[PDB]
C-alpha cells in the first residue's frame, strides 16, 4: 500500500459484499456467512460510501462478493455502482458459481473480471465450465475459476490469551499485509472482513467491530487517519479470535447451521508447521485450491 498524489493505492482490491448471506454452508467460511441472515447491500448506499473514500483512496480493482453476490436482487446496479465511483480500475465479481447459469447478458456486460470458486459439494460440470469461459471471451471478461479441495480454519468463539500467539497470526496474516483484504461495511473501513463480520456472530455477542475499523469520512485530516489505519502494524482486537491464514487445514465441505460456530480453543486449531512456513515466506500457497482454470483477456 502506497500513499500518492493524495491519495492511498491499493494495489489489490477493495472489498464490496452484496449480500451477507450465501446459500451455502462451507465450513469455516472467512466471512461466516453461513450464519447470516438475508441482508444485500444498497447500492446507493455503497455509492455514496465508496464516493466518499475514493476522494483518498485508489485500488486496483473492486472485489464484489460477500457471501454470494449473486443472490442480491440489482447486482449490475451494485456493480455500476462501484464503478461510478472511480474507486478502481477494474470491478470483480467473486461467486461460488452455483447461480451464474442464471445470470443475463448485462451481468456480462457489466464486469471487468469474474473469478468462481467451485467446491466438491457444488460442482460445476466441465462443459458449464467451458460454456463460461466462451461467454468470458465473448465479453472481455478475464476469468479465474478455483477449484477448492480444502479450506483453513478462520476463528473460534473460544480466543487466546496469548499475545505473541496473536502476533504470529497478525504477522503471518495474508489479508491484513498481502492480500490487502480491505472492506468496506456500513460506512467504515476494516482491514479484513474478518475483523468486522466474524464479531457479530459469535454467540455471547462479541463485541463492536468498529474498534477495529475506521469510519469513512471527508474531513482534511482523513487521509493521514486512512494511511496510519492502512499501515498500522499492531493486531487488531478481532485477530485474539482469528486465525488468520494459518489456521488448520481441512477438506472442503459443508456443514448443518446447526452447531456451525466453532468452540475448540484457537490455539488447538493453529496449523503450527505451516505458520513457520509463513512466517518464513507470507505468501506461500495455503493449499486450498487444488485445481485452477485461467483465461486471462489480451491487454488486461
Ligand atoms: C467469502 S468467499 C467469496 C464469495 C463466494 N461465495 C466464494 O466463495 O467464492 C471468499 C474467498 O475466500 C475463500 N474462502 C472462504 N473461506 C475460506 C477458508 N476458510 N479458507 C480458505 N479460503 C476461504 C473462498 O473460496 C473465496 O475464494
Ligand atoms: C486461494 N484463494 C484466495 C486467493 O484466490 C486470493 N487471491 C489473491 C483471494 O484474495 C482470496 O480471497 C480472499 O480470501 C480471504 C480469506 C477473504 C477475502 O474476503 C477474500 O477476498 C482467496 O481466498
Ligand atoms: S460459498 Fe462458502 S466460502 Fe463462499 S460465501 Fe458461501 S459459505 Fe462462504
Ligand atoms: S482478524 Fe487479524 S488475523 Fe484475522 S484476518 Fe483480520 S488481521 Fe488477519
Ligand atoms: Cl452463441
Ligand atoms: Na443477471
Amino acid at each position: 500500500v502506497r500513499l500518492a498524489d493524495g491519495k492511498v493505492r491499493n494495489p489489490e482490491g477493495i472489498e464490496v459484499n452484496a449480500s451477507l448471506q450465501c446459500n451455502m454452508r462451507c465450513q469455516s467460511c472467512a466471512h461466516l456467512s453461513p450464519l447470516y441472515r438475508r441482508e444485500n447491500a444498497d447500492p446507493a448506499e455503497i455509492h455514496d460510501t465508496l464516493s466518499v473514500l475514493a476522494r483518498s483512496y485508489h485500488a486496483s480493482y473492486a472485489k464484489i462478493m460477500g457471501g454470494e453476490p449473486l443472490l442480491h436482487p440489482d447486482v449490475v446496479g451494485l456493480i455500476e455502482a462501484v464503478r461510478a465511483t472511480g474507486i478502481s480500475d477494474t470491478v470483480l465479481v467473486a461467486t461460488n458459481g452455483t447461480l451464474l447459469h442464471r445470470a443475463t447478458e448485462r451481468f456480462w456486460q457489466a464486469v471487468d473480471s469474474l473469478e468462481i470458486s467451485v467446491y466438491p459439494s457444488r460442482m460445476i460440470a466441465p462443459e458449464e465450465i467451458e460454456r463460461y469461459r466462451v461467454l468470458a471471451r465473448e465479453h472481455g471478461v478475464s476469468l479465474l475459476v478455483n477449484y477448492y479441495g480444502h479450506f483453513r480454519a478462520v476463528y473460534s468463539e473460544s480466543g487466546t490469551d496469548a499475545p505473541d500467539l496473536v502476533r504470529d497470526v497478525f504477522d503471518t496474516c495474508k489479508l491484513a499485509h498481502f492480500w490487502n483484504s480491505h472492506t468496506v461495511y456500513d460506512g467504515w473501513l476494516y482491514r479484513c472482513p474478518q475483523s468486522v463480520f466474524m464479531p457479530r456472530q459469535l454467540r455471547d455477542g462479541g463485541w463492536d467491530p468498529r474498534v477495529d475499523g475506521l469510519r469513512i469520512e471527508d474531513d482534511p485530516a482523513f487521509l493521514e487517519r486512512l494511511h496510519r489505519f492502512l499501515t498500522a502494524d499492531d493486531p487488531l482486537r478481532a485477530c485474539r479470535n482469528c486465525l488468520g491464514s494459518v489456521g488448520k487445514l481441512h477438506p472442503h465441505q459443508e456443514l448443518p447451521r446447526a452447531g456451525w460456530q466453532v468452540t475448540e480453543q484457537l490455539a488447538a486449531l493453529v496449523d503450527y508447521p505451516f505458520l513457520k512456513v509463513c512466517k518464513d515466506d507470507i505468501t506461500a500457497d495455503d493449499g486450498c485450491v487444488e485445481r485452477s482454470l485461467s483465461a486471462p483477456v489480451g491487454g488486461a
